[PDB]
């Protein structure tokens, strides 16, 4: 397909960075990319989307300093736009760099950190880190050996509290002797971070997932990784604190048996439902290559998604999109940064629904 435009922001020839996260600005119309560099930390490359030339200027690479825990490994950045402050949030995770004491006696032990860093000025200068693990997962925390959120961009609720919800998954220690098992889920908050609550795990072995919102009701939509050939996703109408039977949506493959992250954005109908859905994940039916788009018109019913398009083909793997208002042509602006050519860059993407889905107009 054609597109606005395409460029490597992240480059590596030894894989120093993975796993992307995208946030759109909407009042400065800029965006922020985010990386992990391999301590490890989470870069960014802020980006102003220039309409005279309808491109996006990346300025240069900076380490998020704050967004660390002394002794910790930072990963999986999880950005979110608080559209009621306009105050930007990082979810992160912070991992020891080396085994602890505690690890030596219990291999499973759980040592994973849930944090955040905030900002007021459009991610220019951050927040000192805050460790949410305590507020946000409290007497569950022993029973799991690690979790993580995201990656890639959170959501924010159009309800009355215009609530925060973090997707993320916990590798559960059910078994004693039988390996932890993965199982994604979402934190809840109502008060734009000051509380938070944890929803109900959504059906095993589900790993990476994002979340949007939809109306069919508002409900959350949340689509996940799986270790089948094809993606799982499952409905809330509870802002995602429970979940209703988890569904397999077989027109989204799954490359078997390790699967791959993929991201899902809702965004206004270009037209009877007020939102459709976006969606970004290798097309290969075994490989992570050949980056493809995917539209559902009547989300989030898993026959109503599309044939996907194109983007990228060879390898490709995790990726995360935005909507970023409207593009030259008139039609949704998109945006999307995803790892490629064997984990050595992450790519920008810019396009159009117009572009990507010609038949639409
Ligand atoms: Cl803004």
């Amino acid at each position: 397909l054609p597109v606005l435009q395409k460029e490597s922001v992240f480059q590596s020839g030894a894989h120093a960075y993975r796993i992307p996260a995208l946030l759109y600005l909407p009042g400065q119309q800029s965006l922020l990319a985010f990386a992990e560099q391999r301590a490890e930390l989470i870069v960014l490359r802020r980006g102003d989307y220039d309409a005279p030339t309808h491109q996006v200027q990346w300025q240069a690479q900076e380490v998020v300093a704050q967004a660390r825990l002394d002794g910790h490994r930072s990963m999986n950045p999880c950005p979110l736009y608080d559209a009621q402050t306009g105050t930007l949030f990082l979810f992160f995770i912070a991992i020891p760099g080396q085994v602890t004491e505690q690890q030596q006696l219990q291999t499973r032990a759980n040592v994973t950190r849930l944090c955040q860093v905030t900002s007021t000025d459009h991610g220019r200068t951050w927040s000192s880190p805050r460790d949410l693990t305590d507020a946000a997962i409290g007497p569950a925390y022993r029973e799991w050996s690690t979790f993580a959120v995201g990656p890639g961009h959170c959501l924010q609720l159009n309800d009355r509290a215009r609530s925060l919800v973090v997707p993320a998954y916990a590798y559960r220690k059910l078994h004693p002797i039988q390996r932890p098992i993965p199982s994604a889920f979402c934190f809840l908050s109502h008060d734009h971070g000051r509380t938070w609550a944890r929803g109900h795990f959504v059906a095993q072995d589900t790993l990476e997932c994002q979340v949007a919102e939809v109306e069919t009701q508002r409900v959350v939509t949340l689509n996940a990784r799986s270790h089948l050939r094809a993606r799982v996703q499952a409905q809330s109408t509870n802002d995602g604190l429970d979940f209703q039977e988890s569904q397999l949506v077989k027109k989204l493959v799954e490359p078997p048996p390790q699967g791959c992250q993929g991201s899902v954005i809702s965004f206004p109908s270009p037209r009877s439902p007020a939102q459709w859905l976006l969606y970004t994940h290798p097309t290969h039916s075994w490989q992570r290559a050949d980056l493809g788009a995917y539209l559902n018109p009547r989300p989030p019913a898993p026959e109503a998604w599309s044939e996907p398009v194109l983007l990228a083909k060879g390898s490709c793997a995790y990726s995360d999109l935005q909507s970023m208002g409207t593009g030259p042509d008139g039609s949704p602006l998109f945006g999307c940064l995803y790892e490629a050519n064997d984990y050595e860059e992450i790519v920008f993407l810019m396009f159009t629904l117009k572009q990507a889905f010609p038949a639409e107009y």
